[PDB]
């Protein structure tokens, strides 16, 4: 390949502050994210949401980088994030074109207890799978996990999907509208190793094949509800904070006030991720369920 | 002779535990009723609960003062000012003797505070006695008393209407989130508070008692840019360390470059509301308090 244009996005969601805080400082001083032989542009994707310290103004930005929206006629009637998405496509894409950026990192926080998390959009992309393995390995003994969101119908159109090689970086648990120092330090390490990986690769380092554990989306699940549609039971204490860890069909999952336990059910184990993410109450996702599988990558090298 | 008791929920609309309890209790109040004691549950800010946001126009829990409660009712007022009146009329009026006797106001914080109780008056013997019974009942689950009375720095709360205003605060919890363990703690806190009222209305005698409280002295902001932007954040040694002592040597903030900013001044303090999401706009990274003992006379009733 050889890797030319790399961006780092922060503030895709305005109330996930770690990225906004990093990105604002790197806009004032890029040293940390520069590598010799490699320019990297930091950028604030949703500045209006950042100012109102809110997830979004009109709709969720990280859901709408698709043809329906990016091809619409530009006007003032449109939702702000739609208007905004096109401006980003124009500056860092166009999506699906060779004139696009090569790599975009999109920075995020979650209220779920997920630790360092990388988000893989493509199960058979050797370059990204090698990146993630490098990062995992470099972070150790600190855990790092890979959420694979590829699905026939459930994959959503991300800010970073613009890029040839989209990457999502997600670090929790952190309350919305808060800057924790230990979370901050973790996003930074994550990024440090990713950029190290690119540099290495660009200087013609050869990577043997690798393999990684990832968690593949199967199904999102809502909180159980009323006939009024109000929440009837919450995340059971035993499932609280147990993102990534295996959940068997008899195991507790929800809890009513009364309080009776509602268990998992079905006839196979699953790995929950995004357990009790604040921003998903709105989307009716109390938890995602994943299967854990191992992916391989071929060798890769530059020129 | 403690007649009217209310439990308020959703003073802040994104602090979900209270909303969840109050909405359930409205449908079946058995948990909070006691033998010969009628306690009304109520949603203070229903519109902010609908949007799942702290407030709409301004913070409901600061404006139960004369400045706001004396305004002429009108569609042009900020929503929360209109609500503060409506509420005052139902459960007050504030400073009258027709006002409710006890109001419990339920809250959540992103700060690591555990079970906490907000004392608005350092003299009230009844509260001190209640707060002793709860703290003690809860043990060894820790429970703490934050005393916010102060010449200039006390703010006009939703519960300040009542003769006996009680704030109930549990954390750490993210806004927009219902955590089971937090839910459980909050309702053990109420269990014991209502139990104490019942014990008092059954004539049971309470001897003198002392408790430790944390008295406000001042609130500090995050250090800032030339542009008013945040330039340091809560140090990792201070993160989640509410209530624990912090000496002038000790570290308070951290910059992106790695620079540690120490406490300074001349005495130990006990910080409270360390890194509370909602106080970023109020420019209070933390509040500093001194540890203090308060004594209550014994009490009975008739
Ligand atoms: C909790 P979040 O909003 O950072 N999660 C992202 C997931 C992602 O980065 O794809 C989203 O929901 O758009
Ligand atoms: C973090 P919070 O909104 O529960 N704190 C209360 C403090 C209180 O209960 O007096 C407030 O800011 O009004
Ligand atoms: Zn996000
Ligand atoms: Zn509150």
């Amino acid at each position: 390949e050889h890797i030319q244009k790399v961006a780092i996005f922060g503030g895709t969601h305005g109330n996930e502050l770690t990225g906004v805080f990093l990105v604002k400082h790197w806009l004032e001083n890029g040293a940390e994210i520069q590598r010799t032989g490699l320019e990297v542009k930091p950028f604030i994707t949703n500045p209006r949401a950042v100012k109102k310290c809110t997830r979004y103004i009109d709709c969720d930005l990280n859901r709408i980088f698709d043809l329906e929206n990016l091809g619409k006629k530009m006007s003032e009637d449109l939702p702000y994030e739609v208007r905004r998405a096109q401006e980003i496509n124009h500056l860092f894409g166009p999506k699906d074109s060779e004139d696009s950026y090569d790599i975009i990192f999109d920075l995020h926080n979650t209220t779920s207890n997920m630790g360092c998390t990388l988000i893989l959009e493509d199960s058979r992309n050797n370059f990204l799978i090698q990146m993630f393995h490098y990062i995992k390995t470099s972070l150790a003994p600190l855990p790092c996990y890979v959420y694979l969101i590829e699905h026939p119908s459930l994959k959503y159109a991300t800010t970073r999907s613009i890029a040839k090689y989209p990457v999502g970086i997600e670090v929790g648990p952190q309350p919305q509208g808060v800057l924790r120092a230990d979370i901050l330090d973790q996003m930074r390490k994550m990024i440090k190793h990713a950029l190290d990986f690119i540099h290495h690769f660009n200087e013609g380092k050869e990577f043997p094949p690798c393999a990684i554990e990832v968690y593949k989306i199967i199904e999102k699940v809502d909180y159980p509800r009323d006939e009024n549609g109000e929440i009837a039971a919450i995340i059971h204490p035993n499932l609280q904070d147990q993102d990534w860890k295996p959940l068997h069909p008899g195991d507790p999952m929800f809890l009513t006030l009364d309080g009776k336990t509602i268990p998992l059910g079905g006839d196979c184990t699953v790995y929950p991720v995004f357990v009790n993410e604040a921003a998903y109450y709105e989307k009716k996702e109390a938890s995602a369920k994943t299967t854990k599988l191992t992916l391989n990558a071929k060798s890769i090298r530059c020129c």
